């Protein structure tokens, strides 16, 4: 522990070119924890993160270190692994994407910070489950559960001594990055993402989409987001394959507490017995979800395209398997 902390102080960091980061075909599979952490450093050295904002080096260490152990690694899917890849989409989002220079200093921080947070102390289950089992934090808070625990998580974790890589910033930055960081964070809520597709999508349908607008600039990085958290569907085929197992072994846990706790019967995607009908539900999640967002993140940057072809191949096999 200040092992591994000493350990990471000390060790070089590569280029993002020898970590593969800028890649949007980018795979964690056979990193090692300390490697993961290694790559982050790189990501917020090149975005100059670390040069912008006098970041110390022992404090952002400790800080990708705090953050990587509050997520659970007995959680199938929604652990460290899952937020490290989170952000590296967004940074290849920001460097090959070229999304970057479309953004403010404070905003690129906020988003990286918000890739890395977002989904803090996860117990493998939803917003639907933790309310209807009555779970404590359905008393804290009544909408986007989830999502404001993870903030506060965040949150927690950028106060506590050592860690505090945002002491750089002046009282009025600090709150409108934390600002920005809250609103990404909630906005890794799928119902939000549903609930607000339809404003982003009429906006570049007719050609009306602008950054300079402080309403639009909000409802892109949302979306962006929402891209970056669904962004393992767009890889290639092994990989895609073995982490839509790690989401589907998260959900028919969720469907065996819903069969003992709630006592209801698990819809399809969360019920262990249709095993059968995976691939006939990704290539649904694809089609109802993901492709129309690649699309339109591929208006806003030519260069996202990647994105959108990897989503186009992981349907047409996907689609082979619901043929057997
Ligand atoms: C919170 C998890 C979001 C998610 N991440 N990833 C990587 C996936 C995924 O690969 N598949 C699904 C998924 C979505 C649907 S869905 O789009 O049909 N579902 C319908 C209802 N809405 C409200 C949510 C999504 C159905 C099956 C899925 O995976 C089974 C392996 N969700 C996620
Ligand atoms: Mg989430
Ligand atoms: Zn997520």
């Amino acid at each position: 522990e200040t092992r591994e902390l000493q350990s990471l102080a000390a060790a070089v960091v590569p280029s993002a070119q020898t970590l593969k980061i800028t890649d949007f075909s980018f795979s964690d599979f056979e990193l090692s924890d300390l490697e993961t952490a290694l790559c982050t450093i790189r990501m917020f050295t090149d975005l100059n993160l670390v040069q912008n904002f006098q970041m110390k080096h022992e404090v952002l260490c400790r800080w990708i270190l705090s953050v990587k152990k509050n997520y659970r690694k007995n959680v199938a899917y929604h652990n460290w692994r899952h937020a490290f890849n989170t952000a590296q989409c967004m940074f290849a989002a920001l460097k090959a994407g070229k999304i970057q220079n479309k953004l403010t200093d404070l905003e690129i921080l906020a988003l990286l910070i918000a890739a890395l947070s977002h989904d803090l102390d996860h117990r493998g289950v939803n917003n639907s489950y933790i309310q209807r089992s009555e779970h404590p934090l359905a008393q804290l808070y009544c909408h986007s559960i989830m999502e404001h625990h993870h903030f506060d998580q965040c949150l927690m974790i950028l106060n506590s001594p050592g860690n505090q890589i945002l002491s750089g910033l002046s009282i009025e930055e600090y709150k409108t990055t934390l600002k920005i960081i809250k609103q990404a964070i909630l906005a890794t809520d799928l119902a939000l993402y549903i609930k607000r597709r339809g404003e982003f999508f009429e906006l570049i349908r007719k050609n009306q989409f602008n950054l300079e607008d402080p309403h639009q600039k909000e409802l892109f990085l949302a979306m962006l987001m929402t891209a970056c958290d669904l962004s393992a569907i767009t890889k290639p085929w092994p990989i895609q394959q073995r982490i839509a197992e790690l989401v589907a072994t998260e959900f028919w846990e969720q469907g065996d507490l819903e069969r003992t706790v709630l006592q209801q019967q698990p819809i399809p995607m969360m019920d262990r017995n249709k095993r059968d009908e995976l691939p006939k539900l990704q290539v649904g999640f694809i089609d109802f979800v993901c492709t129309q967002l690649y699309e339109a993140l591929t208006h806003v940057s030519e260069d996202c395209f990647p994105l959108l072809d990897g989503c186009r191949k992981n349907r047409q096999k996907w689609q082979a398997l619901a043929e057997q």
